[PDB]
């Protein structure tokens, strides 16, 4: 169809320029987070940096890049300093004894220094250090946080003298996305939304759906466009009765962290 197929097109070519800023925006954090993990493992390399200072060094990343959530580092166990670590947050001490960082943003929008559990089995610490390559999390509730907060993780593995120590990562919190999302702005009665690497809701009509899977219309077109990493259009599903629309996917790679994500363009009729 004609009409179908210039909804189709203004839809691609509005999730091209989506794709590119929250690509560009990733990629930039991303670096920023490899970069942190040199410093912190070649600061563990040649004991220029104590167990305080990591902490110190580790504020910059939140300073200088505002669509940071939070800056952390999971710490191989005992492998930082050895030292005694038992509950002291201003020390990067977790009640089960491991040097755990975490600088992150609180309800008022200020830092605070919090810290965590050193959960290895979770996507945030073992996807960075099973492939010893950057990696991006699946959307989680983080436990660190002042207040839950949902986000997804950049992490890469901190490495000191060729043997890894731990792992560093960045945070992108869930509401930072959908802010970008209308920062760049929609079809005008359009929605944009945003899709994880398996389809999990990153920005979504309501909150709800968040981190959940896609299984609204139009799923398999969904899983397919995930696949061939082409866009896919659902046409005609319907926020029910009162104005029908089109559901453009369009994947798109995202740089250094071994990922890809999905915009939802939406158009209505
Ligand atoms: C500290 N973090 C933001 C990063 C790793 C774990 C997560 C958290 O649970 O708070």
């Amino acid at each position: 169809d004609r009409v179908e197929t210039l909804v189709f097109d203004g839809a691609k070519t509005e999730a091209r320029a989506i794709a590119s800023d929250i690509a560009g925006s990733v990629g930039e954090l991303a670096a920023a987070a490899r970069t942190m993990s040199g410093v912190l493992g070649r600061g563990h390399a040649g004991q220029s940096t104590d167990r305080a200072g990591a902490i110190n060094l580790l504020k910059a990343n939140l300073e200088q890049h505002g669509f940071a959530f939070g800056s952390w580092f999971a710490e191989e166990p005992k492998a930082y300093d050895g030292k005694d670590v038992i509950d002291n947050t201003e020390r990067g001490g977790n009640a089960d004894g491991a040097f755990t960082p975490y600088w992150s943003k609180d309800r008022n929008g200020n830092i605070q220094l919090s810290t965590f559990k050193a959960d290895y089995a979770a996507e945030w610490y073992g996807l960075a250090a099973k492939s010893g390559k950057g990696a991006i999390t699946q959307p989680y509730l983080a436990e660190g946080t002042d207040v839950p907060t949902t986000m997804t993780s950049i992490a890469y593995p901190v490495m000191s003298n060729g043997r890894m120590i731990g792992v560093s990562g960045v945070d992108i919190s869930l509401a930072a996305l959908a802010d970008r999302l209308s920062a760049v702005k929609p079809f005008g009665s359009g929605r944009v939304y945003l899709l994880s690497q398996s389809g999990k809701w990153l920005a979504a009509p309501i909150p709800e759906l968040l981190m959940k899977e896609y299984d609204g219309e139009g799923v398999e077109s969904v899983k397919d466009a995930l696949s061939t990493g082409t866009p896919r259009m659902i046409e005609n599903l319907t926020y029910d009765g009162n104005e029908p629309f089109d559901r453009v996917v369009y994947p798109f790679s995202l740089p250094d962290v071994n990922a890809q994500w999905l915009v939802l363009v939406d158009v209505p009729r």
